[PDB]
Order: structure tokens, then sequence, then C-alpha cells
């Protein structure tokens, strides 16, 4: 298991524009296109990202390419974030993947409301952190996914992803 396989399980793979859990147009492996209600705007953003007139449809390779870019960006985003960096550097490899997954899903903006949880992770107080992470809109909206990531932070193993 690794970050790519982990997110592929959590986000799935769709080759046509679809609406995510929050109702935003997305494609591929969880690649958000825009928060705008406009399908046209979404198709436009898609063409801009792929470099061609797609007609709201892409190939598997194109999806994987977007994915590679998106993971790289999340990692780079963490490294540049003054609050997240110290946490990321303190964690072991498995746990780092869990932090990447959150950032990929909710962005630096979302991860920003997790100040207290991040501090517990940095302190290595695993059970406490798991409890705090669960008191969030994130957990109430996407509980199954949140449970998988939380278990990852709690245990430091990929157990929640084995079977999927
Ligand atoms: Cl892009
Ligand atoms: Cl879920």
């Amino acid at each position: 298991m690794n970050i790519f396989e982990m997110l592929r399980i959590d986000e799935g793979l769709r080759l046509k524009i679809y609406k995510d859990t929050e109702g935003y147009y997305t494609i591929g492996i969880g690649h958000l296109l825009t928060k705008s209600p406009s399908l046209n705007a979404a198709k436009s953003e898609l063409d801009k990202a792929i470099g061609r007139n797609t007609n709201g449809v892409i190939t598997k390779d194109e999806a994987e390419k977007l994915f590679n870019q998106d993971v790289d960006a999340a990692v780079r985003g963490i490294l540049r974030n003054a609050k997240a960096k110290p946490v990321y550097d303190s964690l072991d490899a498995v746990r780092r993947a869990a932090l990447i997954n959150m950032v990929f899903q909710m962005g630096e903006t979302g991860v920003a409301g997790f100040t207290n949880s991040l501090r517990m992770l940095q302190q290595k107080r695993w059970d406490e952190a798991a409890v705090n992470l669960a008191k969030s809109r994130w957990y109430n909206q996407t509980p199954n996914r949140a449970k998988r990531v939380i278990t990852t932070f709690r245990t430091g193993t990929w157990d929640a992803y084995k079977n999927l």
C-alpha cells in the first residue's frame, strides 16, 4: 500500500464529469474542476487542464496524469504550509500518507480547521487525536472515508485499507 493506492480507493475513478459528495463537478480520481454550478464552466476548466477539447470525457491515462499532479501538489502544499510542515516531518511514513489524503480531499483551507488535532498528532497522542479528528464536519459528512484515515493515524498501519 502507498498514497496512490490509498487515494484511488477513497476517490474512485470516473472518466466523465461527475458531481462529488459536496455536489461539485469533478473528474478522474477526485480531481475537482470547479465549485461553480455551471457545467459549461466545468467543461471549460477540464479542457484547460487536459490541453484539448474533451467534451467532458477523458482517458484513463489522462486521469492518471491529473492524479499524479494532484498528489505532488498536495505534498508540496504541506511542505510549504507553516502549520502543517512540522506535523508532517514528525510523522512516520504511513501516517504521512494519512495527512496527504486529508489535504488532497479538503485542501489547506480545510486542514486549517484541524489545528488542535494536528497538535495532538505532533505530540504522538494517537487515541486522543483520533477522538478529536472525529468531532468535525468532515467526519459527519464522509464517515466511512474519515474512519479509514483516522484509523490510519491511530494505528500507523494500513489495516483499514486491507480488503478494499
Ligand atoms: Cl490542473
Ligand atoms: Cl464516506
